[PDB]
């Protein structure tokens, strides 16, 4: 199973297909496909758990990752149960996911709290509860609330893409020392990132 705060899973979130894959609610997928290049895991199809999910070393730990395959706002039904099977706990899973309160090109660590408003983390945390830790990839709000779907589904314009590609990227820098248990760190050194 886990260790302690160490993280060994980390998931993204997002929707299944073409048609979703450059939208701004596959910020996560975002992020852990870029993960799995870097270390060179493997993430291959995992129809038990409903998702694509992998496994290897990131700097000397062994690490899980996971895609839910569910569409968005049916993520609990690959991320619990691939947690419980493994027996990680929340304190060593990180979940990254697009975060509509924050700005293209701001990224935070934070561990705890409510699903605001996302319809992914809505599916994880009634089960697993919230003391997982998240990768808050800023996507920006729209207009009003009637907006958010279409915020959401939309394909970013090339700036905010950037901005948000540049964040994803520090991070993955950072994944070092959530690995090790070095949370507070790592806290520190994302939630500091600046675009320019």
């Amino acid at each position: 199973g886990s260790h302690m705060s160490n993280i060994s899973l980390i998931v993204g979130l997002g929707n299944p297909g073409s048609e979703y894959a450059q939208t701004r609610h596959n910020a996560g997928f975002w992020f852990v496909e870029q993960l799995a290049d870097k270390y060179g895991i493997t993430l291959k199809n995992d129809p038990k758990f409903h998702g694509i999910s992998g496994r290897g070393n990131i700097e000397g730990h062994d690490v899980r990752l996971l895609l839910p395959m569910t569409y968005m706002n049916r993520s609990g039904q690959s991320v619990v149960p691939f947690s419980k099977f493994y027996q990680i706990a929340p304190e060593a899973i990180l979940i990254a996911h697009d975060e509509l309160d924050m700005n293209p090109g701001v990224i935070r660590l934070k561990t705890g709290g409510g699903h605001g408003g996302h319809n992914g983390l809505r599916d994880i945390v009634p089960h697993i509860g919230p003391n997982f830790h998240r990768l808050r990839i800023g996507i920006g709000h729209p207009g009003s609330k009637e907006r958010v779907s279409g915020h959401v589904l939309g394909k970013a314009p090339s700036n905010e893409q950037s901005l948000m590609d540049g964040a994803i990227d520090h991070a993955l820098s950072k994944v070092k020392l959530l690995v090790q248990g070095q949370v507070p760190q790592a806290m520190n050194q994302i939630n500091a990132y600046k675009p320019a």
